[PDB]
């Protein structure tokens, strides 16, 4: 049905018009197979997210099954592509993929998170029908979190001349950028050029550096290489040097991007044009003062993020990924750790574009499986690639670990947002057997990485450093000896200091921190940290796992110490699976079924709705915004009254002074409860933070990074006024967060809002419709759980509904879902023809709400 011709881009979108079927028995690799009855889907696609929860599955992977899925796509290849090279590129398939083309088996790929490709040229039927087939075998159990199943990332097709730049074939280095910044910058490039024709070729390269999206006349540097002869069927590595004239640096505030264009010439005619995205920047990790970007000290205010996208499952939709980054940026995040596996390229694209530093992790476990997951990557880590396996992307001369590592580095080596390669996470946690071989495995991975990309330091997240394991010491030394950075998981202040004293050569950071566990909007108790009867957790920041720490504690220990370059809070968003403290590593329901099925670690829930601690972090991290946030909500049936009718009231703010007022119900006269002022601390490197040092300060130091009042319960409004350092009042309404909580009536109406009122009509783009359950005056009912039904009309489709509630087993693909803590989310996707999307949210006894979304055709 689809068509491939000579007028398409060198690399083109191949997502459309696939056939899919779930089956553990069918054998559909033959072109003549009858798939006319199969379901038609556009990639990316997750076939785990549509199946039912089952008690016989595992809690850590969200009780959802995997299974064997088949993808088939029939397409014509035009006559005029004969003599051209064709390859198919997968950015990710989870997992155990097998690829046939026209009935011929090309190879396999085990790992579910690394990119790979296959050459199709040798089996292509030029001027005829062709059939690509992908078998996906996600056998449970393979994951400590929800993985999803299928082709959950973009697929592309690459068509080139016989002489062409190789796949991911250009490497860029600027080794003297730190001292050349502002003048001429030396660029050293290495380009892989393949000659896949029957004749020798004498090729030259013309390479040009110019602003992304601009014209070549705005170039700041160019080189043409001397002619190099490349025999038929051979390849050459062509080195070149470009002097770039005062390039604009890439930074968090100004992520300036450039296109580095390579043209392959033979006989004066351009045979192939290959572009790579680039940014000029350098980093540094100092053992005493931490991280710097472009010579400026910067604190790594980071979060860990799993790959899935909430109700969409594992599908790496670009808008969903971008919305995650946007919400994190508003919190003050400047860095993401891709725990614990390579990101989708789309995430790398967004971070390049938006100015977010990426610590890209490649592996969770190494050669030993975790948590009884007999099908995880540890089964493949140390195995070799079969001689008849034509899979492409990385080095094939050793093990899958080396393949998937180098394949990820090859894809992202030029991305300015990527600052570190993380080689593993808690590699010796949750396993069986001796750990004595792990230093040598670590040193092996370090050697591969240094040879694959010398420009970035490598790292990992080790939680055994705080246990002072001999192996962790040996591995941290080898990291340091190779220019790497040591990441410690779940250290506290005392252990940070112990590392600094015991291993003074190490540059360290908190690779995984906090792991606080909270639900959104739960206030009838201030305690947590363990299973409850209502399958939810308090929203107060008094709840964390036994090996973790509350948010204020894990940040207080980091912000004080300049030698702790930063933190990667677990996690920025909730993710499916690992529903700790209702977690389960084997099969069976945890607690009363239906059991919690997604995480509680997230600062933001799966639907993108922030929890209260979001604004604590925002008060600590976001220097472009003022925060003023109050918890709890002020309804009697949701507050936690200690005897005396006192409710603990917490204020998250970056202001210098806060005055707390109470206005009795229907009074319009506010009465002052009291004021508190923060003390400004300044570290040796120049970082600043605020702590409360009043006479009534909390006995626990880190809890003084915010403000607490005891307020007797009474119907009305709790409001707050913020003042800056000069005592000028911070204007009301200009702060982020709830500066006032009011006793609400019962639910009366719905309030729907599309985050983007116009989206692209490409069948991919999304609009997120946040719906609130409010009373007659528009106040969100804090505990409302009304079932909301979504009617979607026009040039769009409902693709997900969500509320973030872990024990809610209602289908993500239904048109209805209960609200949780007053909110529910609908996700609509455009079609491929412009028009209008009409979405109506309704519920029994409530006033409906309607949003309209325009969709614009692709230019
Ligand atoms: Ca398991
Ligand atoms: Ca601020």
């Amino acid at each position: 049905s689809s068509a491939v011709d000579s007028k398409q881009n060198r690399t083109s979108d191949f997502d459309a018009n696939w056939k899919f079927m779930l089956s553990d028995s069918v054998q559909a690799q033959d072109p003549a197979f009858d798939d006319s009855a199969w379901q038609q889907v556009d990639l990316p696609h997750d076939y785990s997210i549509t199946q039912k929860y089952s008690q016989s599955n595992e809690a850590e992977s969200a009780y959802l099954p995997g299974g064997t899925g088949w993808y088939r796509k029939s397409f014509t290849i035009d006559r005029d592509l004969a003599g051209k090279r064709i390859a198919i590129n997968f950015d990710g398939v989870y997992m155990n993929a097998t690829v046939w083309f026209n009935g011929v088996k090309l190879g396999t790929h085990p790992y579910g998170y690394s990119p790979f490709s296959f050459d199709l040229t040798g089996n292509a039927k030029f001027g005829g029908e062709n059939t690509i087939v992908v078998k996906v075998e996600n056998r449970l159990p393979s994951s400590r979190w929800y993985s999803g199943s299928g082709i959950y990332r973009d697929v592309t097709l690459t068509v080139t001349d016989g002489v062409h730049v190789g796949n991911n074939g250009v490497a860029i280095k600027t080794p003297s950028l730190a001292t050349q910044n502002g003048g001429d910058v030396t660029m050293n490039l290495t380009t892989k050029v393949a000659n896949d024709t029957e004749a020798a070729a004498n090729i030259t390269l013309k390479q040009t550096v110019f602003p992304k999206g601009g014209k070549t006349d705005a170039a700041i540097g160019t080189v043409t290489t001397a002619s190099k002869s490349i025999a038929a069927g051979a390849s050459a590595d062509v080195t070149s040097t470009i002097t770039a004239a005062s390039p604009k640096l890439w930074s968090i505030k100004n992520p300036n991007l450039y296109t580095v264009r390579t043209e392959v010439l033979n006989g004066g005619k351009v045979l192939d044009t290959y572009d790579t995205e680039y940014g000029f920047r350098w980093t540094g990790f100092d053992a005493t003062s931490g991280f710097s970007l472009n010579g400026e000290k910067v604190k790594l205010k980071g979060v860990s993020m799993h790959h899935d996208q909430g109700s969409l499952g594992a599908v790496a939709n670009r808008r969903a990924i971008e919305r995650q980054v946007e919400i994190l940026q508003k919190m003050g995040v400047n860095s993401i750790r891709t725990t614990h596996n390579p990101a989708a390229k789309a995430l790398i694209d967004v971070c390049n574009e938006k100015g977010v530093l990426v610590v890209e992790e490649v592996f969770d476990m190494w050669n030993r499986s975790k948590n009884g997951n007999t099908e995880d990557y540890g089964k493949w880590f140390g195995q070799a690639i079969a001689g008849d396996n034509a899979v492409l992307g990385g080095d094939k001369d050793e093990t899958w670990a080396k393949f998937d590592l180098t394949s990820t580095i090859n894809r992202d080596r030029n991305a300015p947002s990527v600052i570190m390669w993380s080689l593993g996470n808690e590699m010796m946690e949750g396993i069986s057997g001796s750990v004595s071989g792990f230093p040598a495995t670590s040193a092996k991975l370090v050697a591969w990485t240094k040879a694959a990309d010398s420009t970035r330091p490598m790292t990992y997240g080790d939680n055994k450093i705080k246990a002072n394991w001999n192996e962790s010491n040996t591995m941290g030394d080898n990291l340091t000896a190779n220019g790497g950075v040591v990441g410690t998981n779940y250290s506290d202040g005392a252990n940070y200091d112990k590392i600094r004293t015991t291993h003074p050569s190490w540059a360290i950071y908190g690779s995984e921190t906090a792991s606080a566990i909270n639900s959104r909007g739960i206030y009838n108790r201030t305690t947590g940290g363990a299973q409850s009867s209502d399958k939810q957790l308090t929203s107060y920041d008094n709840s964390a796992v036994g090996w973790g720490a509350v948010a204020s504690s894990a940040w207080y220990d980091v912000v004080q110490r300049d030698f702790v370059a930063g933190t990667y809070v677990w996690t920025g968003f909730d993710y499916l699976g690992e529903p700790t403290p209702w977690n389960g590593t084997g099969s069976g329901a945890v607690g009363s079924w239906p059991s919690p099925k997604n995480s509680y670690f997230g600062i933001v829930d799966t639907a993108g709705f922030p929890k209260d601690t979001y604004y604590f972090y925002q008060s600590q991290w976001n220097d472009d915004v003022h925060t003023l946030h109050i918890l709890p909500a002020w309804n009697e049936n949701v507050v936690a009254k200690g005897s005396g009718n006192n409710v603990p009231v917490v204020v998250y703010t970056d202001a210098a002074k806060v005055k707390l007022y109470f206005t009795p119900k229907g009074s319009t006269e506010k009465r002052l409860i009291g004021e508190k002022s923060f003390t400004k601390k300044t570290t040796a490197a120049g970082y600043t933070y605020q702590v409360y040092e009043g006479s009534d300060k909390d006995s626990t130091a880190h809890k003084n990074m915010y403000l607490t009042w005891n307020v007797p319960w009474a119907e009305g409004t709790i409001s707050a006024e913020a003042y800056d350092e000069n005592n000028r009042l911070i204007p009301e309404g200009s702060t982020e967060g709830n500066a006032s909580v009011t006793t609400t009536g019962k639910a009366a109406k719905l309030k729907a809002d599309a985050d983007r009122k116009t989206i692209t009509a490409d069948g991919k783009d999304l609009s997120y419709i946040e719906v609130d359950v409010t009373d007659a005056n528009g106040h969100i009912v804090p505990d409302a759980a009304n079932r909301v039904t979504f009617d979607v009309k026009g040039a769009g489709k409902l693709v997900g509904v969500d509320n973030g509630s872990s024990p809610d087993h209602d289908s993500y693909q239904a048109d209805n879902r209960k609200a949780f803590s007053g909110k529910v989310l609908a996700i609509v996707q455009s079609t491929k023809e412009a028009g209008e999307i009409t979405v109506t949210a309704k519920a029994d006894g409530l006033q409906s709400s309607t949003v309209k979304i325009a969709t614009t055709a692709v230019p």
